[PDB]
This record gives structure tokens, C-alpha cells and sequence, in this order.
């Protein structure tokens, strides 16, 4: 699994209220989270299926 699915969900500095998607390792789940707009990192999907093929392990 990439070493960026075990980061938590990062929001960053943007004032925006963008649903995106993590991975959650340690639940095994793709959730939602409120995202800024600004900097995201790589644990950040536009869809639950993207955050599951990514990083939802082999």
C-alpha cells in the first residue's frame, strides 16, 4: 500500500468546503472529509473508488 495512505486527511489552508475522499488504514475504509482547496496531499481522492484502488491494498 503507498506509504501516502497512511498519512491522515489533511484539509490544508484553503477556505473552500470540497468533499473529498481518504483512506483510513487502520478502519480499512474509504471516508470523506472536508477539503480547502489548497495543498492537498496524495491521501486525497476524488471518489471512494479511487481511494480504494490506490490504497486499499492488494
Amino acid at each position: 500500500r503507498p506509504d501516502f495512505c497512511l498519512e491522515p486527511p489533511y484539509t490544508g489552508p484553503g477556505k473552500a468546503r470540497i468533499i473529498r475522499y481518504f483512506y483510513n488504514a487502520k478502519a480499512g475504509l474509504a471516508q470523506t472529509f472536508v477539503y480547502g482547496g489548497l495543498r492537498a496531499k496524495r491521501n486525497n481522492f476524488k471518489s471512494a473508488e479511487d481511494a480504494l484502488r490506490t490504497c486499499g491494498g492488494a
